[PDB]
């Protein structure tokens, strides 16, 4: 077409085309306050709409990075606020989109955002929704530079329908209160996945990379085939590239192509495509990204077969060692929905290493006759590990289901420090409690997709103060081996506990009348503490003492007088478990 805005402009609709274009421009002006950034929406949605009335208009010719750029470089106090930043204007455009592209800042100083009260929120937004809306739409991308602005829209679009059902309800806070709690940890956790995507592809290669969506592709699609599984493994790779590169437009534009060349080959992919296929342009990809996975053929042949008695299994496999290892990921993947992507890819590296070994040999099929028996301890592994903490997680609820879990760990890494213990145990708490609801079929994948992030949480921040080697180790190997890694911690024998301290194990009234959830980070600081002093402690020992807390505060908190209680049967608590222990 004549007129690239013009274009985008018609099939985006004008509601979403302004949304989009103040989430760019925050995500490269973070500095700038938000009447400025409304100012320039306004502009380029005015020229936009001179352009679609007639594509030959002045300047309608101009690419969007041109027009991108150019608007960019218009803000007067660019130098003064950005500086270096500025410089970036005196390029030709090219050069000048890759300028600025380096000078975006992923982790600014920006003060954290806070939540409102309930009835500041909805009177606000019955006032003015579009301004509310807008605001922290500009807050979070200001915030998050490198979010994928579309999926930032889908967010919005959630919010504004929680505001929506919430403030016109009897108790607004019991019903908004859990869904922005919800938002926020599923807001975090989809930012969490695109940064991994994008580190993992710069750290362990193209390769490692193709594997992994190798096997989710075989997955989702098992009855199509492998050579149009190929097909999308590679454009699928282009695709993350260069939305990892940053670069707004150009991601999308890959990401659209890819979505209609997927819609138009659909009855050659997946019978579970047809709704993702029929929504707009914004929705397309997000859908077909979380599309279920179709059903497998059920007259399938045996691996065995192809892979393990086949003759010319060294002669396919040293033609095309990635081509046929990849054959293997695709078959095998096809046949188990159930597994995780990573337990697939330990299959396929196993499978490698005993092909590597065994095609060198006098009888290669005599070597590797046995390949299969290697798996079967690399599956029942997770397997176990799943029905074993579920049941647990049965037994007990999410809350002592998570006291469980900080014993565990506070006893195999006590360096670690206590409000990273409990965030982390809290958040493989609701992992637990998330998954472990899923039938038996459906439980690795999902346990797998929320590890991956919280083990991420987890490595970053002991990356910026290392505290242990152990976990240094954890954190350094491959992706596929970083779950069983930190599964194989035992317990620290040579940590030194730390000395007691009385005021750690001081309480007042004062926990009486804070939240539930407050409440609890209370007591699972004071846990975390209590197994830093008494590492050699039992579960019998600690279960003891946790009750006696226990009724001790319920009593303490059920007095005519407090504070008092608390003091003087704080006294006796104390010096009692100290004995015990
Ligand atoms: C690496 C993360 C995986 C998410 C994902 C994605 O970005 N695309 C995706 C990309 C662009 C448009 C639509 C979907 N599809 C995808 C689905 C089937 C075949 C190929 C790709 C996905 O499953
Ligand atoms: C992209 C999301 C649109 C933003 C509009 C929703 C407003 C939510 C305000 C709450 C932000 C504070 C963060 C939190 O939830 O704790
Ligand atoms: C290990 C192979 C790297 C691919 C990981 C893909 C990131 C998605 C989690
Ligand atoms: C297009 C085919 C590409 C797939 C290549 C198959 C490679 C299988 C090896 C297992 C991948 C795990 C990589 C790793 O050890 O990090
Ligand atoms: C101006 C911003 C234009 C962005 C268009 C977004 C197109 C959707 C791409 C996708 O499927 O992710
Ligand atoms: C304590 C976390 C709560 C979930 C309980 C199951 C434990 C998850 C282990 C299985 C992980 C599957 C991914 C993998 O193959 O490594
Ligand atoms: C440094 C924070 C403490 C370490 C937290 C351990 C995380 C391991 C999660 C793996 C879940 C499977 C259960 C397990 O084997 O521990
Ligand atoms: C003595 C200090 C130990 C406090 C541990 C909290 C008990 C846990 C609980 O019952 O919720």
């Amino acid at each position: 077409h004549k007129s690239e805005v013009a274009h985008r402009f018609k099939d985006l609709g004008e509601e979403n085309f302004k949304a989009l274009v103040l989430i760019a421009f925050a995500q490269y002006l973070q500095q700038c306050p938000f009447e400025d950034h409304v100012k320039l929406v306004n502009e380029v949605t005015e020229f936009a709409k001179t352009c679609v009335a007639d594509e030959s208009a002045e300047n309608c010719d101009k690419s969007l990075h041109t027009l991108f750029g150019d608007k960019l470089c218009t803000v007067a106090t660019l130098r003064e606020t950005y500086g270096e930043m500025a410089d970036c204007c005196a390029k030709q455009e090219p050069e000048r989109n890759e300028c600025f592209l380096q000078h975006k800042d992923d982790n600014p100083n920006l003060p954290r955002l806070v939540r409102p009260e309930v009835d500041v929120m909805c009177t606000a937004f019955h006032d003015n929704e579009e301004t509310f809306l807008k605001k922290y739409l500009y807050e979070i991308a200001r915030r998050h530079p490198y979010f994928y602005a579309p999926e930032l829209l889908f967010f919005a679009k959630r919010y504004k329908a929680a505001f929506t059902e919430c403030c016109q309800a009897a108790d607004k806070a019991a019903c908004l209160l859990p869904k922005l709690d919800e938002l926020r940890d599923e807001g975090k956790a989809s930012s969490a996945k695109q940064r991994l995507k994008c580190a993992s592809l710069q750290k362990f290669g193209e390769r490692a990379f193709k594997a992994w969506a190798v096997a989710r592709l075989s997955q989702r699609f098992p009855k199509a085939e492998f050579a149009e599984v190929s097909k999308l493994v590679t454009d699928l790779t282009k695709v993350h590239t260069e939305c990892c590169h940053g670069d707004l437009l150009e991601c999308a534009d890959d990401r659209a192509d890819l979505a209609k060349y997927i819609c138009e080959n659909q009855d050659s992919i997946s019978s579970k495509l047809k709704e993702c296929c029929e929504k707009p342009l914004l929705e397309k990809s997000h859908c077909i990204a979380e599309v279920e996975n179709d059903e497998m053929p059920a007259d399938l042949p045996s691996l065995a077969a192809d892979f393990v008695e086949s003759k010319d299994v060294c002669k396919n496999y040293a033609e095309a060692k990635d081509v046929f290892l990849g054959m293997f990921l695709y078959e095998y993947a096809r046949r188990h929905p159930d597994y995780s992507v990573v337990l697939l890819l330990r299959l396929a590296k196993t499978y490698e290493t005993t092909l590597e070994k065994c095609c060198a040999a006098a009888d290669p099929h005599e070597c590797y006759a046995k390949v299969f028996d290697e798996f079967k301890p690399l599956v029942e592994e997770p397997q176990n590990l799943i029905k074993q903490n579920c049941e647990l997680f049965e037994q007990l609820g999410e809350y002592k289901f998570q006291n469980a879990l900080l014993v565990r760990y506070t006893k195999k890494v006590p360096q670690v420090s206590t409000p990273t213990l409990v965030e982390v145990s809290r958040n493989l708490g609701k992992v637990g409690s998330k998954c472990c609801k899923h039938p038996e079929a459906k439980r690795m994948p999902c346990a797998e997709d929320y590890l991956s992030v919280v083990l991420n949480q987890l490595c970053v921040l002991h990356e910026k103060t290392p505290v242990s080697d152990r976990v240094t180790k954890c954190c350094t190997e491959s992706l596929v081996n970083r779950r069983p890694c930190f599964s194989a911690l035992e317990v620290d024998e040579t940590y030194v506990p730390k000395e007691f301290n009385a005021e750690t194990f001081t309480f007042h009234a004062d926990i009486c009348t804070l939240s539930e959830k407050e409440r609890q980070i209370k007591k699972q600081t004071a846990l975390v503490e209590l197994v830093k002093h008494k590492p050699k402690a039992t579960k019998e020992q600690l279960k003891a003492v946790m009750d006696d807390f226990a009724a001790f505060v319920e009593k303490c908190c059920k007095a005519d007088d407090k504070e008092t209680c608390f003091a003087e049967e704080g006294k006796k608590l104390v010096a009692a478990s100290q004995a015990a222990l």
